[PDB]
RNA sequence: GGGGAGCCCUAGCACAGGUGCUGCAUGGCCGUCGUCAGCUCGUGCCGUGAGGUGUUGGGUUAAGUCCCGCAACGAGCGCAACCC
């Protein structure tokens, strides 16, 4: 558990694209690949699972956040059980912030999902009905998580928050916490709570984050299991 | 026996008429870039602001048509379909 989890197969990262407030986090600089100190990281995950279990058991949506492949994949499915509103492919401009205008682009998808089993499975025109199939087929490819958010968000879990800092942006405006997970690359004052640890590896994505997702299942009283993890990690 | 209206004539009078000028006074019809693919709105963000963003990258199509990007996502008169 813990520590020695991580003396498995995560640890630290940056072929020095890093960040001179995070090098105070830093151990050592060896390889050429910044020597992460995952101690004082483990007293990071304290506080931070202490206001997870806290906001998570009152209840109020962390805004899963995961846009690299990899990660996005995998954090999919978790998110699915982590039962809050996600960010699964490319993260655009407007949903944090324009978030009324959201609701309006859910509600064209939604309701293409109420005519879409109508008398319309009937009539329609031909190109009418096909362009519709098309668009709500990446309106759905993009507002999956998304299509389940209505009500001011509380803290966001997110991933390697520079990308993930178009993210940050947007939320760190917004007066709202924002947790959020990356390597030496991105910065400490960027975000509201800090997880310093890798995210290339897909198994360090794998481990904190089901011990993210089982602490807020555990916040409301119980955690099961994962089923996306190690297969595609390697394979 | 006149007187009444309409209708025709003759000098008068108001009046008309112009394919006479000027499209540097114009409407309208259009010739015309040219079926060129453009023109623009909503909110968010951006810049002290003008303004930007959208539409700045890459294919692809008849085309701002569609698709990967992208601080944005749509909607609009055209494009298209809708009349033959």
């Amino acid at each position: 558990v813990k520590e020695l989890l991580e003396a498995g197969v995560h640890f630290g990262h940056e072929r020095k694209r890093w960040n001179p407030k995070f090098a105070r986090y830093i151990y050592a600089e060896r390889n050429g690949i910044h020597i992460i100190d995952l101690q004082k990281t483990m007293e990071e995950l304290e506080r931070t699972f202490r206001f997870i279990e806290d906001l998570a058991m009152r209840g109020g949506t962390i805004l899963f956040v995961g846009t690299k492949k990899q990660a996005q994949d995998i954090v999919r499915m978790e998110a699915e059980r982590a039962g809050m509103p996600y960010v699964n492919q490319r993260w655009l401009g407007g949903m944090l912030t324009n978030f009324k205008t959201i609701s309006q682009r859910v509600h064209r998808l939604e309701e293409l999902e109420a005519l879409f089993a109508s008398p319309e499975i009937e009539e329609r025109p031909k190109k009418e009905q096909v362009r519709l199939k098309h668009e709500l087929e990446r309106l759905q490819k993009y507002l999956s998580g998304f299509r389940l958010l209505k009500r001011l968000p509380d803290a966001i879990f997110v991933v390697d928050p520079t990308k993930e800092a178009i993210a940050v942006r947007e939320a760190r405006k917004l007066f709202i916490p924002v947790i959020a997970l990356a390597d030496t690359d991105s910065d400490p004052d960027l975000v509201d709570y800090i997880i310093p640890g890798n995210d290339d590896a897909i198994r360090s994505i794998q481990l904190i984050l089901s011990r993210a997702v089982d602490l807020i299942i555990q916040a409301r009283g119980g955690v099961v299991e994962p089923s996306p993890s190690y297969a595609l990690v390697q394979e």
